[PDB]
């Protein structure tokens, strides 16, 4: 088969039939397969393929945005191993960007309900961030999101690499009931 796996490549290939090439298949379809996210094994299970065509949320806003489009992403120059920082994203009206720094993915966040949620994330995201996006996505107001992972309190000002946190790990929502607005702390 032919792979078109380019930046230049796969652009061309969804302005010209507004589709990917062939060599795409998606997140749930490569699962089937026997790809395990985080055990870099896509390429033993379905050689040849990239992931490619799921919804990519923009939650950030650093994508244009405007009513009725949604994006989409696809994994770009991969051939096998753990998927590398290099995205294409492309919109319902037939936008193209492109990424090379995309060095996140998903993790969990279990709510005080019980219900587990996933979230996309960068290692790069500030704590303040990611309750941003927690409230986003699931409608919890920062004030009430207290953040723990692995007995440690996740504190506004670090980021979600200052306490190891990678793809697939999972975050804990626990109570609290002080509620309150923004809050100032004086620089020395």
């Amino acid at each position: 088969a032919q792979v078109i796996n380019t930046f230049d490549g796969v652009a061309d290939y969804l302005q010209t039939y507004h589709k990917l090439p062939d060599n795409y298949i998606t997140k749930s379809e490569a699962q089937a397969l026997g790809w395990v996210a985080s055990k870099g094994n896509l390429a033993d299970v379905a050689p040849g393929k990239s992931i490619g065509g799921d919804i990519f949320s923009n939650r950030e806003g650093k994508l244009p945005g405007k009513s009725g489009r949604t994006w989409r992403e696809a994994d770009i120059n991969y051939t096998s191993g753990f998927r590398n920082s290099d995205r294409i994203l492309y919109s319902s009206d037939w936008l193209i960007y492109k990424t090379t720094d995309h060095y996140g993915g998903q993790i969990f966040v279990k709510t005080l309900t019980g219900k587990t949620i996933t979230l996309e994330v960068e290692p790069s995201d500030t704590i303040e961030n990611v309750k941003a996006k927690i409230q986003d996505k699931e409608g919890i107001p920062p004030d009430q999101q207290r953040l723990i992972f692995a007995g440690k309190q996740l504190e506004d000002g670090r980021t979600l690499s200052d306490y190891n946190i990678q793809k697939e790990s999972t975050l804990h929502l626990v109570l609290r009931l002080r509620g309150g607005g923004q809050t100032f702390t004086k620089i020395r």
